[PDB]
């Protein structure tokens, strides 16, 4: 009974997060959708599009050019295609509606974006499943706590991500060696210490900023263990079984040039990322290297990216420190240290793969300044929880002392997007930092409910744009880094536009807002004046906010047509 509920709850959530990148990706940009209610009805129960006193939501229609009809009551209609879905997918051919079981109805469905990308991926299919049978063992796993528990503590934050990005395909598909899901898994609340080997220090790269060299080894792992001449680095424990796989490691280890100590690292929680790891009460979260694809992305810390890295941190410091009345209330996570080791005596090609594989970075763990009862992932904030219910609303309602009215909704509504879209726009267009300010990269930072900061971080994904941004770059720096860094403009405002609008405000939006779809035009026109006072605020011109307050189409990143070809393709502004 709970089990098979938590099936049928990861069923839905799973069906929904596909529909989103069939809206988004398909339907809309390709003319498919439509609403509007089917001529024949047969084949759809009464009880699935009308409550008994009215229309359940507006009947959505979506016509694939393989004759393959889906229908689905929503809640409002929405440029972006979010929405809450009210009743169960129907499916129709030939004709005749059905509400086929989940593994039919994936399969039918994705053979429609595979008729119209015309380009099959049969390795997709088996992720949709696997992802959506890990997300049945954690809704089993986790179903019986209060549902909005994960909105309590940061760490429960980072591991109540139940369902995971909200428009994947396969949000949940991590491919480890033959290793089981549940010890590497937040949402099974994972600990482990991380594995640990000792290292002679003539082969380290380390960059520090505001630390040591030793400072930032020993953010890593403790050092006592540690023999004259040597150190102590950590790395994920599925990636050193990885690592010692591999011969030239074995040879290392045979000829005791480095050693294998074991899980006798530092006790860590895997957050959101799989790869990125919390220690309560301790200075840093430590991001690691990963050879395991996770969402369809291997997360390797390429050598350039660990240069990068550090490059970023300096400036984000400089930017904070000195140009502060420009970066609109800017708050990041510094990631002031990276370790990385390889022999002396390698060549180019073996140094590569070994600073690769041991590659590490020390993110500031903003708990300290924040509390962690006082910050939680945005991803989360958002999220449903184990009842498939927004956690947020009550949430809110605990912290504000009564349920929040349309009113109060608005007002906490304004008081988040404002700390999210100043600082990013500010950034662009101030600086040409582009960040990637989507949901996993954001962390709200509040007060009783109150947003005080939305926290943002990860400089792997931190951009510098040709015409303004990369002029913060030395002429000096490796032209590998410089690459990695540069964006052009458009490339970098096509992402901006992602993931402010469409990955992150539009989620904030839709799960505020269930129950009450009359909100979201309300909340949408906020943003648009928003925009309009950023503008004003701004020290250099901005055509790409005139074009976006105006209604030009926005950019939407794909996680399913770019799995079957694309990257790219853009929905009508909500305002
Ligand atoms: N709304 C969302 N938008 C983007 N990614 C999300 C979202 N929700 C969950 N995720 C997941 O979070 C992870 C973010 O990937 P990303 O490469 O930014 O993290 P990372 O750089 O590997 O680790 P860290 O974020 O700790 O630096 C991905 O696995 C992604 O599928
Ligand atoms: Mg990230």
């Amino acid at each position: 009974n709970h089990d098979v509920l938590s099936r049928m709850i990861s069923e839905k959530a799973a069906l929904h997060g596909l529909l989103n990148c069939l809206i988004k990706e398909f339907a809309i940009p390709e003319g498919y959708l439509r609403y509007e209610w089917p001529d024949e009805m047969k084949g759809i129960p009464p009880g699935a599009y009308f409550d008994g006193a009215d229309w359940k939501g507006i009947p959505m229609m979506i016509g694939l050019p393989d004759q393959l009809q889906l229908f689905v009551m929503v809640d409002r209609r929405d440029t972006f295609g979010s929405q809450h879905y009210l009743s169960d997918v129907y499916l129709r051919q030939a004709g005749d509606w059905q509400c086929p079981d989940f593994e039919p109805l994936v399969a039918r469905l994705l053979a429609a974006c595979e008729h119209i990308a015309g380009r099959k991926n049969p390795e997709l299919y088996e992720q949709i499943l696997q992802s959506q049978r890990l997300v049945s063992a954690i809704v089993s796993h986790n179903g019986r706590q209060r549902a909005d528990a994960p909105l309590q503590h940061y760490l429960q934050s980072e591991q109540g991500l139940w369902f995971g990005h909200p428009s994947h395909p396969a949000p949940k598909a991590r491919l480890w060696p033959a290793l089981g899901q549940e010890q590497w898994a937040p949402e099974f609340q994972a600990r482990a210490a991380l594995h640990q080997f000792e290292v002679p220090v003539d082969g380290l790269h380390i960059g520090a900023n505001g630390l040591t060299p030793q400072q930032v080894l020993d953010g890593f792992a403790d050092q006592q263990p540690a023999s004259p001449g040597h150190a102590i680095i950590c790395m994920h424990p599925v990636q050193a079984q990885l690592f010692m796989q591999d011969a030239r490691v074995q040879q290392l280890l045979r000829d005791n040039v480095i050693r294998d100590l074991g899980q006798s690292g530092r006790v860590a929680s895997p957050t959101a990322s799989i790869r990125t790891w919390f220690i309560d009460d301790h200075d840093y979260f430590i991001k690691g290297s990963l050879n395991v694809r996770i969402t369809n992305c291997v997360r390797k810390n390429a050598w350039y990216e660990l240069e990068s890295t550090v490059l970023i941190d300096r400036l984000f410091r400089q930017l904070l420190d000195q140009h502060a009345d420009t970066l609109g209330g800017l708050v990041a996570a510094a990631e002031p240290g990276v370790v990385s080791w390889s022999p002396a005596a390698a060549g180019e090609l073996d140094s590569h793969w070994f600073r690769e594989q041991t590659g590490g970075i020390l993110r500031e763990n903003f708990c300290r300044r924040t509390g962690a009862e006082r910050s939680i992932m945005a991803g989360t904030l958002f999220a449903r929880g184990v009842d498939l219910q927004p956690m947020i609303q009550t949430f809110l309602r605990t912290h504000y002392g009564e349920a929040l009215d349309d009113n109060a909704l608005l007002y906490w509504f304004d008081d988040y997007q404002t700390r999210l879209l100043r600082p990013v726009l500010s950034l662009f267009f101030n600086h040409g930092v582009v960040m990637e300010p989507h949901l996993q990269n954001s962390v709200l930072v509040h007060q009783q409910g109150r947003p005080q900061q939305v926290l943002l971080r990860d400089f792997e994904g931190v951009k510098l744009t040709d015409d303004l941004g990369i002029r913060y770059i030395d002429d000096d720096i490796h032209p590998r880094v410089r690459q990695s860094l540069l964006y052009s403009r458009e490339q970098g405002w096509n992402r901006i536009m992602y993931c402010l609008f469409i990955n992150h405000l539009s989620e904030t939006i839709l799960a505020l807002s269930q129950g009450r779809p009359q909100l979201a035009p309300l909340m949408w026109r906020r943003v648009q004046q928003q925009l309009r006072a950023i503008q004003g605020e701004l020290k250099q011109p901005s055509p790409e906010l005139d074009a976006l307050i105006a209604g030009h189409p926005v950019a939407c990143k794909t996680n399913l047509k770019v799995r079957l070809a694309a990257s790219y393709v853009r929905l009508p502004s909500p305002w």
